[PDB]
This record gives structure tokens, C-alpha cells and sequence, in this order.
């Protein structure tokens, strides 16, 4: 029964407009709308009306083919769509007056989405222009339905887009809690994660909530307020308007950046009285651009001449309060009649989706065109295989089609039926005095945003970057995890010997390698040289040249004089034998202070196993010949002796082969030495010790022998002084690093206190 | 424009009934459908008139309540379905010619799904009677669908309770792929693993494969044919005869027990021909009770008299072929014209949801009836809070129904809309001749499996347990995993050492336990006792005893004949500390011997430390007494040396206290042995070295004294053979594990030796 604006034509195109308010709770089973929408409303219907005539008028598409359409009222309540839309689809089937071949969805998204699941059984393409839903963006549930207008998804994608672009992280997020606040925040942390944005704490709030309830919130909030200063609300107007209650209370502003959604859009209505407020704050609306068409269209329109529009003449009566007692709709509820000289072009404001409902028109009429020219290029008008238009069809060429919409710029159906993004930012900035306003900073294009940067804090004292991580050093600082979120570092440095791995992961390298400068990664320190002019190797040179200069004088004195009685006290023949040994025992002490080569590793081996075993092999004999008392025979068991250490060396160096040794007191500390181990000094120290021992023996039995000048008890007491100069001396050699040095020492004074209290005597008695 | 079957009354039920067949491809937009369906169609229109009839006149319920309907057809098909529901929904919106108040579901669920998407908007409630899908059980997706039938989910809890009946887990399982099927088998898998039935091979194929086809999944399902007997088919007839066309070619039949859901139910046209091919299978039916009353309302319908069902005589003219020329309806199809005398009872077969479809009917009649009960308990009519009757109201009601259905039981609505299941189980058994048929075998009631197992296989010779894991060895064996199924168990035995952890995880328990009989757990082995009649431990107490009268005749001669030179010609003191040493020596081996006690770990110790000490350091006396050769002195030195050893003793208690040690030589063997270890033993050991080296230094000195007629040779002999004793059995104490009886043999042994050699002499020089 309810009056429906129908223009005739070919190809009929329906349509739903929210033309009277939404009926209260008391009349939603008589249904009886309320007061007639103007913004919403007839403006659309005339949009519609006036846009089918110019396609009609427009030989550009859609030659011989003329588009008629139905309007029925939406009321914006699920329940009267459902009754039209049934009265269409009936109509459609019956026609099988005249088949809708498509609709225009209706403006709110929880009534679009229910005309989608009544009109997706009968194939009739549905077109949205307010449907921003999310869950509009399926294709296994809603298979025919278009939009215009980019889902609150690409809102949440400009938001994360601008927040990138400003460079922060750890930002907090309040949503309202519903069908869109609920999602939008999902669609948000879904994209947050892909740029590793943190997120304080997702709060939750109703636009009901008591005061309390949003002070509350506001305490929540600021819990975290030094460290997240970027407060994300994908929020309702009235949500912002309990959040700027909360901050005029609690009086945290300043700090608390209010990045809205497309609540507090251009709404100043939201922030009246708290200009200074929320001051700073970012927010985001749908690019509108005001079509002069429509103006041109609709200003000339007055009651009498617009007879084609049903209510329009209703309309006229509720715009101006005047009743039309001439005109049939002729409404008792004014009192007032309506003046001939009244206009209409006063406080004519047009809807801010206008370009939508006129894009949403060319889309399907640019449908309808695509679809003919694929399948009707011959007539004109409608070909055979059109007289049956089927849905199917109609959608596959809807999905593929792109034009230059009435707005400027294209228009393009993704996979799920989704135009892109077209969206400008905007910040409720501060003029001079007290006249805080909302100006443009920037548009966001299909992905790509363009900002104003200068626009906004007018310098470069911008929000601080709200983040948990202060940059590191970049010495050794690793970042950590607490716990709470992924983006708290807590920059604790390296260990000294540690390397920077990773940015969140840190390792030490190998063993001898030591960190760069920068800990960029780590070298290998240059071994030790060991041919130094350090006091102690100095000292051990000197008294190793000391020793040698006196062994060639002894030597050459005793070759020299074979024959005296001081010479032939001792044995004069077996003395040379002594001689070489400390000799040897001298070089040795050069033979360790070098580069410690492999022919160098097995020298000083070698060296330092014969010397001291032949040394002490002849002072065996002696004290054994001595022993006798109190000569080709004793030579025989010398020779034995030393091959006994040369034997030893031997099986030592099969046991384990001599190599050149990085030796590492330290990890930062890297020395070159031979492979002598424990075993590896002690079985030349052992066989030593052994010979020492048996000297010992041999020689404390004639501790007192007065002979050849006092010669024997000096002898005894030397020995004694050597004796206990080898065990203190071995402690302190393993009790220490210095090894080279410490044997060089020993041996030096080993064959030093052996020659000095042996052959002194004699050569001052001889001289 | 098409015809409405249309009973008047107040409370208006509408239906969808498959009056006509399912229209061809060629008029899915001309919508002319196909021959008139006679088992699917009148009959039900018929059923529910009557039943609406009948419901009028019963007193029982609706008292001042006259239910209307409006019969559409459906056509099966689901476009034609949608016109005629959006007819419903038309005259239920311009009502507000009467309002529709809910709606008898169509036949096919693919039709109902549709019909279900369009009736939710709406509030108006829709009862199936033959939709079994269980993608229909959701309330999120379609709230106002009711089922007086079971889904398919319930046929396959059906199928997995018989498979857990007969006891069967590893059986094939394969299914029709579509909508039916695939679902069917995933409800089956899910119930599956609530039960640990294992599944074969997923097998999935068509109906209209081909033979080749056919014969590739008949070879895929035999590949595992031995372990695997029970295939499971969630199957379409067609399937059926597809896998029987394999089965007669492969000649792989008898193993292959074809378990199949309502496929081949009833349908003998499924399996003629192969009677022989797949007996014994198992299938299942709805409970399908014939209805008499249907029978007496229906039989007794002539086309003249059933004006008000408008199609019921063009069937006539469909259902005997004759054209009734004097009926309005006069088809020009049927050329003979119709005899008065043909009757409708010939080939009378109803259909097999008749019971379903007057349940459905009885459900909506029950659930107005409650919801008059809840709201109207005044006027026996209607009542104020009916007259704009609502689809939410309706259905709660609804949902908390129930009653004595037609069939003969309770009709339940779960959380979820559904009925309980109830089936009959079948077999496709064999008669005396080549006359196979259908043979109930029990039934399934909403959980409750009633079977009739002596009816199947007439013996306990059914097809074996399908499984993967024969019944496992209770003694050790335990189950695996080969990667394949959860039910594929090699019964791996477990080590001699374990026991039985769990069914499929093994373990061991703690040292010294060793499992028992069935390895149900395991028990501690009891200690050694080391107080035995065992060879080795008698030949020791043998030797001490003898020992000991030796001992102590010799200590009576000695201590009597204190004068003699035989025994003045030793020390006539100090031999009664080597006495006191051989007897408490001796006292050791029965010391060891016995329960060890931890005064005894003491005791045991204490002996074989303080006697040979005190013996050799006695021994060491004298022969520093001979040396001096070749008495208040000697008697302090032997009290300190043995004074030494208590000290050493002292020590070792200090370091390491003694305790009862369970000794474990292996796993299987617990010993008691207190906790003498390495050091425990070597350090008296090592002290009595020391003491026999140096008697050894101190009497190889005087290896050739024939003093005292051959004393000193003799001694030095046995001294020699004494030690070689002990170096010999040192080794072979650390290379066994009978420490014990190695002591007391030792320490026997050596006091034997000492007491016979150096004693022996003497008693036989005096006597
Ligand atoms: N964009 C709207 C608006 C929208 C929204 C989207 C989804 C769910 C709820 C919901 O309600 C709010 C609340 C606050 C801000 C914007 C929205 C749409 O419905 O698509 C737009 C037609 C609606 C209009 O102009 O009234
Ligand atoms: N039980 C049915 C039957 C059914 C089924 C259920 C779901 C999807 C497909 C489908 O098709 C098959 C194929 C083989 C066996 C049974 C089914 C139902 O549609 O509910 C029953 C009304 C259908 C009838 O009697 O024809
Ligand atoms: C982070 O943002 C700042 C401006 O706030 C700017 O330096 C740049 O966009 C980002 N930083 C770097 C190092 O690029
Ligand atoms: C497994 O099934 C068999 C009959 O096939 C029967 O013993 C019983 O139901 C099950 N087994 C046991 C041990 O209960």
C-alpha cells in the first residue's frame, strides 16, 4: 500500500532510501514511521530521480535503453526494508509490474546486511553507499552485495597508516564496544601486528557508561600515560564525549592525544564547550566532494512542479512548518500556510555521502553497460540474451568494471566487492583566541597518505614517540622481554666478551676472539712474541751470558792447565763432560726466549731434557767414584744416562707430537706456546729429580771430607742449597703462567750454582 | 497465480509439500514443473488436511481454535520453493489473506536451507520433516528451524555405537563426496575419536565414476584388506552398486563387510542382482511406523468427493493413466477414459516419513497449544497477547515441547532443534535358496543400542575384530607407535630389568627392585647373609680353626719350656706379641664371616688392621734386632707401630663413617657389605707393604745364617714366598668381587705361613 516514487523506463533499477526516521519500540508491528529525514532522505531519492534522467539523457552508455526505478521507504528499521524488499522481489517474480533487475542498499549497515540475506537467494545485485560493516567483506555469506564506501577495515588501515607515518609504537587503543567499535578495534591489532605497533590495553567502554565509569576508564588509561601518550579510540561520538568529561575531571589532558576514528569526524557538536579539551586531536572522514549537480538539480524545486516525487510535497510541509492548504497533502499539524516567496535555498546543506549515492548509481548503471556491451553488440537496445536478465551475469560484470566516478576519481571492485579508501584527516587545532576548529592536514589514497606534517604542532615538538623502547647503544645494549609487551626493552649491555648477535638476541663468539670496538663482531688478538726486552727475560739473557763467559774461561783455564794438582784433584777427563752439559744448559735459556717455532718446540725440548740429565749423569759418576774411594768405564755409563733422557724426549714425542699451541690463559688473552703439558715437564723434572736424588745419597756420606782443600763439605752444602732451590722453585713454576721465563731461570741457575761452587775454588787455588 | 490447497480457520499453518517433480534445466525460468509425485507428494498434502481436520475436532487441545493451511507446491526444487515462501511472507505482511503463523519445512535440505534463509527475517518458524543435514543443527546461522527428524550426525552415532558393540577398531571407512556424505564422514571421524575406533583410509569417490574408478578404490580399500574387514560406507545407493560392480570383478569379496548408512536402507533395487555380492552387510532406516489413519482418511478419497485438495484429481488422471473426461480436468494425455469401479487401494504404498510428517504437524499444533497455555489461560479462543502473534514467542515455546507423537514415542527439541534419533538396524541376510533379503536386526533409540546379535552370523563365527594391535602379552609386552594409526601396536617386550609403567609407555623402577612375576611392579631383592655352608667360606673356617689349635699348642709348649736353647735362641719376650698378632689374625676370618652388623663393620676393620701390623711390626723389631746382631727398648717401638695403624684406623672412620651398605654388583644382585671402598682397603695394605719391605731390606741381609740349625735360610725363603703371595693376590682381590673370603684367605694364609715356617722348626727341635 505505501507510496513508492516510480520512474518509468527499460531496465529498472530499485532502490532503498532511509526516507522517514526509525518507528519507536510501540509501533514496530504497525509499523508507522516517524518524522520525514531531510539530510538522509529526499535528498537521495531527488539525487536518484534526477541521476537516472541524465543517464537517460546521456548517449555516452546505454544508448537505446531507458532506466526506470522504484523508491520505497527504508524507515532505517530492518523490519519496513524487509516488508519493500519482499514487495520487490514478489514483483521481480511475478514479472517472470516490471523485474528489478538491481537495488541501492539501504544507509545502515545492520538493516543493509538483512536485505543482503533476503535478496541473496533471488540473484538481485545489491549496492550499498553507507554500509561500512566489516563483515559485509565476505563473499561465502554475502555472494551480491557492492559497496561503494570502503569498510571500517580501511579506517583502521589509515589509523595504523598515520601512526606509522608519525613513528610511534606503544600507543594505547580504547574502542567502543558493539557491532562496530568491537570489530574496527579486531581490524586495528590485526594490522598492528603486521607493523609492530604496541598496544597498552584494548579498553572497552558503552556510550551509557556513568561518569564514574568513564573516569575510570580515563584512570586506566593514564596508568600508562608517560610511556603511551597516542590514545587510538575507534570510538563513537558520544564515547569521546564521556573521554573529554573524564579529562575536563581528572584534568590529564595535554598529554592524552586523542587519534579518533570516524566519530568526532567534523561533529563539532561533540567537543562544544571542551574546545580545550581535546585540542590536538587527529580524526578521520569519508572524502566528500559537494556535487554541484545535485545543487543545480534540487534548489529549483518547488512543491507544485515536483509531482513525481510522492512525499516530496509532505516534506515541503515539515521543512518550513507551513501548511499547504492548496496543495493536497494538505497536514493539519501547521498552523501557518506556505508562502509563494518562500525559497528553498536557505540552510540547504547536502548529505555528506551524496557522491556516494551517486557513484553507487553510475556503478550499476556502468554494470548494466559492461554486461550488454559483452553480450548485446549489436542492438542498441536490449538483445536477445538479455530479455531474461539473471543476477549472476549482472554481478560478474559488476565485479569487473572501473570508471571516473562523479566524485573525479575511479572506482575499483576488489575480490570482495569493496571500493577503495578515500579518506582526509583532519585535527581540531586552536585559532587565536578561544575559536578551536577542525582543519584539513592531509588526505589517505587507496594506501598511499599524503600529510601535511608542517600543518600540525607548527614545529618540531610534536607528541613523543610513545614507545617502551628507548633506542639502545649501540656498544652492547640488548634489548630484553618483561613480559608485558613486545616492543619493552629493558637495554641491558653484553658481557665484555659478547658480540651483538641479534637486535633482541646477543652471543659470544668463539674462544680467543675478541670483540671490535663497536661489538660489530669479533677478531682473533695476535699471539704472544716472546723475544721482549722485559726486565725478567732481560735478566735471565744477562745471566745466561754471565755463565757462558765463565764457562769459556774455565773451560780454556782447565784445557789449558791438564796437568796441577788443584786439576788433578778431580777427574781430568770427565770434567768436559760437565763443561758441555752447562753449556748446553745456557743455550737453553736462549733456546726458550725466541718465536716458538715446531723446530724451535722440539729444540728447547730437547735441550732441556739432555743438559741438565747429562750434567747430573757426570756428577753421579763422580759421587760414585768418590764412594769407591772413601778410566774407559764411567764414560760408557754416562752415555747411557743421556740416552736414557734422549729416550724419554723420544717416547714423549711419540706420545704426543710437538704443535704450535694458542695457548689461552684468558679468553682475551693469547699467547704462543708448545704443547708441554704436565706429563710433558715432569718426566724430564722426574728422571732430574731421580738423579738429584741419587747424587744426594752418594754425596751426604762424604758431607765432611776436608780433601783437597776444603773441597768436599762446600760441594755438600751447595748441593743442599740446590736441592731446596728445586723444591721451592717447582711450586712456584706450577704455580705460575710464566713458564718460559721461570725455566730459564731454573736451569740458568741450576748450571749457574753447579759451576760456581764447583770450579770457583779451583780456579782461585790454580790463580 | 499458481494453486493454493487453502483450509480455512483462525490460526493459520502453512507447508511446502514436493507435489511436483523437480523441473529440468531447460525451465528453471519458465518454471514448469515435471509429472506428479504420488509417494512424496499427495499423499502428505492429504495427510496434513486430515490431520488439521482431525486436530479441529479433538477436544484435547486448541479448544476455540479452528487451524487453517495453505498448500504450494514445491517442486523439490529450490527457486519454486522460494516463490511460494515469498508468497507466504507477502500475505503475512498485508495482513498486518490471513497470517501465516509458521510453516511445514520442504522435503531436500539443499531446498530447506534456502527456505530457512528467507523465513528467518521474519520470525516465522519452520518445522522439517525430512531434512537431515546437519549443517541445519546451528542457531547462529538458521534460529527458526525445527526437526522432527534425526541429522545424519545421529546415523553416525548410530553406525559408531554398533561399530563399539561389535568391538571393532580398525575399520575403512569410505563416503559418498557432496554435501551428504563428506559431512556424514567427518560427524563419523569426530565421533570416532571419542571412542579410539581408528579409520582405514578416507576414501572418497562419486557416483558416477567409473567402473576403472570403481575398481582403483575397491583395490585402495583391499590394500589393507587383512587387518581391515569392516568398511564403513556413509555411502549413496549408487556408491553401493558402484562398489559391488568391484567387488564381482575383483572377486575380493566375504572380508569386505559393507557397513553403510541410508543408502542401500531398504532399496533391494540397490543390490539385485548381487544378492551374493555383499550379504551380511549392516544398514540402518528411520523408525518409519505405519500409520492406520493416513490408510483410513486416504483409501476411502474418490476425485469426485476430494474437492478441496485441487491437484488430487489431475493425479488420478497421472496415477491409473485413464482420462476422466466428465472431470473438469479432462487431460487429452490418457486416451482410455476412467471406470467408476476402479478403486486406490490396489498397489497402495505410503510413504516412508508419513510418521514424520504427522509428527511435524502434531509439534506446531503442541507448541501453539503451550505458548496459548503460557500466554491465554482465559479465553478458551484466542486471547489479547495472541492476536498479533509473534514468531519469537512461537518459538520458545517450541523449543520446550514435548509429547506423545504418532509414531508412539516422545518427541524431544535439544538446544539445538533436532529430535532424538531413532533407527532400525538391518541385514542383508541369506535364505535357504538364492532369496537374500532385509532382515530387521534391532533398533537405536537416543543412545540406547537395543541389537539383536544372535540374529547375525547365527554362531560366534562373525567377521574378526578389525584391529591393528592383537591383545599384547601381559608379562612384558608393551604397545608402540609406527607413525600409522593410534591402534597399531607391536608388542615389543620390555628389558628383564622393567616393568609395566603403563599400556603404552615402559619403564624401569630404581636400583636393586626387580620386577615380578607379571612385571605388575617390582620388590626388593634381600641382602647377602655371608654366613653359609658354601664351599670356599668352610675351607677358610677349616684353616682358622686349624690355625688356631696350632696357635695354641705351640703358645702352651713356648710358654711352658721358657729356658730351652731352642727357644731361648729367639727372643723369649717378644714372641708373644706374634702370638697375640697370629690369633687375632685368625679371629678375622671368623670376623668377616658373618651377619655384617655395623659394631661388626667396626670390629672387622679394627682386626685386620691392628693384627698384621702388630704381627710384621714385631717381625721389623726383631730383624732390626738381628741386624744389630750381625730388652725394655723394642716393646715401645712395636706399641707405637701398632698404635700407628689404630690411628690410621681412627682416621679412616673420621673421614669415611661406617654404614650398612646394600652393594649392588649388578642390577639383579644385592649383597651387604659395609662400605670399605679403595682407599678403606689399600691403606692398611699400604702400612703392611711398608712393614714387610722393610723386613725384607732388613733380613735379605742375613739371607745365609745357618745360626740355630738353618733358622735365618728358611725364614728368608718363606719371607720371599710370602711376598710373592702377596703381590699375586693383591691383584686378584681388586679383579673379583668375593672381598670377604678373599680377606679371610689372605690374612689366614699369611698368618699360616708365619706361624708354620718360623715356629715349625722350633716345636720340632724341642719335641
Ligand atoms: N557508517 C555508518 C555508521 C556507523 C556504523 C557502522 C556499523 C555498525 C554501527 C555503526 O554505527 C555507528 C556509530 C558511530 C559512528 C559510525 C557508525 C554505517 O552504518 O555504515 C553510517 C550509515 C550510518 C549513519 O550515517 O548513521
Ligand atoms: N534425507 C534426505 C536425503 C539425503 C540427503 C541429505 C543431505 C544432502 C543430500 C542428500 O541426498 C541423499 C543422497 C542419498 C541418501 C540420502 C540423501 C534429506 O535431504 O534430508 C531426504 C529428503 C531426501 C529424499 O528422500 O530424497
Ligand atoms: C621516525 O619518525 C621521525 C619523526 O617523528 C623521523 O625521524 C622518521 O620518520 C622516523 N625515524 C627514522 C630514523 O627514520
Ligand atoms: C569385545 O567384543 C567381544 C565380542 O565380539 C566381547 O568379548 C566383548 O563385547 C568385548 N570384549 C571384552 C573383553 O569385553
Amino acid at each position: 500500500r505505501r507510496v513508492v516514487a516510480h520512474m518509468p523506463g527499460d531496465i529498472i533499477i530499485g532502490a532503498l532510501f532511509s526516507v522517514h526516521h526509525q518507528p519507536t519500540v510501540d509501533k514496530v508491528h504497525e509499523r508507522k514511521c516517524g518524522a520525514v529525514r531531510e539530510q538522509y532522505g529526499i535528498q537521495r531519492v531527488e539525487a536518484m530521480l534526477h541521476t537516472l534522467e541524465r543517464i537517460n539523457s546521456d548517449p555516452t552508455l546505454l544508448p537505446n535503453i531507458t532506466l526506470g526505478c522504484e523508491i520505497r521507504d527504508s524507515c532505517w528499521h530492518s523490519a519496513v526494508a524487509l516488508e519493500q524488499s519482499i514487495e520487490f522481489i514478489r514483483d521481480s517474480l511475478i514479472s517472470s509490474k516490471k523485474p528489478i533487475v538491481g537495488v541501492i542498499g539501504p544507509g545502515s549497515s545492520s538493516v543493509a546486511i538483512q536485505v543482503q540475506n533476503l535478496l541473496q537467494l533471488f540473484n538481485i545485485p545489491q549496492i550499498a553507499y553507507s554500509a561500512t560493516s566489516m563483515d559485509l567483506s565476505d563473499k561465502t555469506l554475502f555472494k551480491y552485495f557492492m559497496r561503494v564506501v570502503p569498510s571500517d577495515a580501511q579506517q583502521a588501515r589509515a589509523m595504523v597508516d598515520i601512526v606509522k607515518r608519525y613513528n610511534w609504537t606503544y600507543v594505547s587503543a580504547v574502542h567502543t564496544e558493539g557491532n562496530y567499535g568491537e570489530s574496527g578495534m579486531e581490524a586495528f591489532k590485526d594490522m598492528s601486528a603486521k607493523e609492530g605497533i604496541c598496544i597498552a590495553h584494548s579498553y572497552k567502554i558503552y556510550s551509557n557508561a556513568g561518569e564514574q565509569s568513564f573516569d575510570k576508564l580515563l584512570k586506566k588509561l593514564t596508568s600508562h600515560l608517560p610511556k603511551a601518550r597516542v590514545v587510538a579510540c575507534f570510538c563513537e561520538g558520544m564515547t569521546v564525549r564521556g573521554l573529554l568529561m573524564a579529562m575536563r575531571r581528572l584534568g590529564l589532558a595535554g598529554e592524552f592525544l586523542l587519534l579518533g576514528s570516524d566519530g568526532w569526524a567534523d561533529r563539532y557538536d561533540v567537543t562544544d564547550g571542551y574546545q580545550r579539551e581535546a585540542v590536538g586531536g587527529i580524526t578521520i572522514k569519508l572524502q566528500s566532494p559537494d556535487v554541484k549537480w545535485f545543487d543545480d538539480y534540487y534548489l529549483k524545486l518547488r512543491p507544485e512542479t515536483n509531482l513525481r516525487n510522492p512525499w516530496f510535497q509532505e516534506f515541503w510541509q515539515h521543512r518550513f512548518q507551513c501548511r499547504l492548504e492548496g496543495f493536497p497533502q494538505e497536514n493539519s499539524k501547521y498552523n501557518k500556510t506556505c508562502n509563494s516567496s518562500l525559497t528553498l535555498k536557505t540552510h540547504h546543506v547536502q548529505d555528506s555521502k551524496m557522491g556516494f549515492v551517486i557513484n553507487a548509481i553510475y556503478s550499476m548503471a556502468y554494470g548494466l553497460h559492461n554486461m550488454q556491451m559483452s553480450l548485446c553488440p549489436g542492438y542498441a537496445g536490449l538483445c536477445d540474451a538479455m530479455k531474461p536478465i539473471d543476477g549472476r551475469k549482472l554481478l560478474e560484470s559488476l565485479m569487473k568494471t572501473a570508471f571516473t566516478g562523479v566524485s573525479g576519481d575511479t572506482i575499483l571492485f576488489d575480490e570482495n566487492g569493496d571500493s577503495p579508501g578515500r579518506y582526509e584527516i583532519m585535527n581540531f587545532k586552536e585559532m587565536g583566541k578561544d575559536y578551536f576548529d577542525y582543519i584539513n592536514v592531509g588526505s589517505w589514497d587507496n594506501g598511499e597518505l599524503k600529510m601535511d606534517d608542517d600543518e600540525v604542532w607548527s614545529k618540531k615538538s610534536n607528541i613523543i614517540r610513545s614507545v617502551c623502547s628507548e633506542p639502545c647503544e649501540k656498544g652492547q645494549i640488548k634489548v630484553i622481554r618483561k613480559g608485558e609487551v613486545s616492543c619493552c626493552w629493558t637495554c641491558t649491555p653484553c658481557k665484555e666478551n659478547e658480540y651483538v648477535f641479534d637486535e633482541y638476541t646477543c652471543k659470544a663468539c668463539q674462544l680467543g676472539s675478541w670483540p671490535t670496538d663497536d661489538l660489530t663482531g669479533c677478531d682473533l688478538i695476535p699471539v704472544q712474541y716472546l723475544r721482549w726486552g722485559d726486565p725478567e727475560p732481560i735478566a735471565a739473557v744477562v745471566f745466561a751470558c754471565l755463565g757462558l763467559l765463565a764457562t769459556l774461561f774455565v773451560t780454556v783455564v782447565f784445557i789449558i792447565y791438564r796437568d796441577t794438582p788443584v786439576v788433578k784433584s778431580s777427574s781430568r777427563e770427565l770434567c768436559y763432560i760437565i763443561l758441555a752439559g752447562i753449556c748446553l744448559g745456557y743455550l737453553c735459556t736462549f733456546c726458550l726466549i725466541a718465536k716458538p717455532k715446531q723446530i724451535y718446540c722440539y729444540l728447547q725440548r730437547i735441550g732441556i731434557g739432555l743438559s741438565p740429565a747429562m750434567s747430573y749423569s757426570a756428577l753421579v759418576t763422580k759421587t760414585n767414584r768418590i764412594a769407591r774411594i772413601l778410566a774407559c768405564a764411567q764414560l760408557v755409563i754416562a752415555f747411557i744416562l743421556i740416552c736414557i733422557q734422549l729416550g724419554i724426549i723420544v717416547a714423549l714425542f711419540i706420545m704426543e707430537p710437538p704443535d704450535i699451541m694458542h695457548d689461552y690463559p684468558s679468553i682475551r688473552e693469547v699467547y704462543l706456546i708448545c704443547n708441554t703439558t704436565n706429563l710433558g715437564v715432569v718426566a724430564p723434572l722426574g728422571y732430574n729429580g731421580l738423579l738429584i736424588l741419587a747424587c744426594t745419597f752418594y754425596a751426604f756420606k762424604t758431607r765432611n771430607v776436608p780433601a783437597n782443600f776444603n773441597e768436599a763439605k762446600y760441594i755438600a752444602f751447595a748441593m743442599y742449597t740446590t736441592c731446596i732451590i728445586w723444591l721451592a722453585f717447582v711450586p712456584i713454576y706450577f704455580g705460575s703462567n710464566y713458564k718460559a721465563i721461570t725455566m730459564c731461570f731454573s736451569v740458568s741457575l741450576s748450571a749457574t750454582v753447579l759451576l760456581g761452587c764447583m770450579f770457583v775454588p779451583k780456579v782461585y787455588i790454580i790463580l
